[PDB]
């Protein structure tokens, strides 16, 4: 028992955690792109 009840509450939590992960994965990836960006900048700074 309990599975049918908990599956409902847990899946709702799953929706939230999914969206949290999605926001994070795109944001970290964006910051990753920014990392490439700052790298590209520092690639000019490391040059003469």
């Amino acid at each position: 028992g309990s599975v049918e009840t908990c599956m409902s509450l847990a899946s709702q939590v799953v929706k939230l955690t999914k969206q949290l992960k999605e926001q994070t994965v795109e944001r970290v990836t964006l910051q990753n792109q920014l990392q490439q960006f700052l790298e590209a900048q520092k690639s000019e700074g490391k040059s003469l």
